[PDB]
Order: structure tokens, then C-alpha cells, then sequence
């Protein structure tokens, strides 16, 4: 799983899937808060980790919406 904005991940929300959403126990620290969401993303199988609330420390608790992707199987499409 990784770490992206709701801003970054919007660009390619459609080749995605919203599996659920993670919280950290608190605003811990800012990286620290992204790697225990990673930890709960990839934990649950999530390919992106989506911040919605933001990061370094800008009035985060730390919510995100976890995403998994679409797998393509022989459909090439043209």
C-alpha cells in the first residue's frame, strides 16, 4: 500500500475500488501516522492509501480511504 492525497489519487479514481476506510488511534506523528496506515491498508489488501484529511500535520487525525485496483485478464481493449 502507499500514500497519496485525495487530490492525487482523484486523477485516477476509476481504475480504482473503495474497499473500505482506516483511522490511526490518534494524530500521532505525521509519517508515523502514514505508516500505520499502511500498515492497516496492506493489512487489509489495499494498493493505494488515500488521505482524506491531508498529512504533515495540517489538522490531521489521520483518515484515509483505502482503494484497491482494477486487474486486467486478456480484455486489451483494441
Amino acid at each position: 500500500a502507499e500514500i497519496m492525497k485525495k487530490t492525487d489519487f482523484d486523477k485516477v479514481a476509476s481504475e480504482y475500488t473503495k474497499i473500505g476506510t482506516i483511522s490511526t488511534t490518534g494524530e500521532m506523528s505525521p509519517l508515523d501516522a502514514r505508516e500505520d496506515l499502511i500498515k492497516k491498508a496492506d493489512e487489509k489488501g489495499a494498493d493505494v492509501v488515500v488521505l482524506t484529511s491531508g498529512q504533515t500535520e495540517n489538522k490531521i487525525h489521520g483518515t484515509a480511504d483505502i482503494y484497491k485496483k482494477k486487474l486486467e485478464h486478456h480484455h486489451h481493449h483494441h
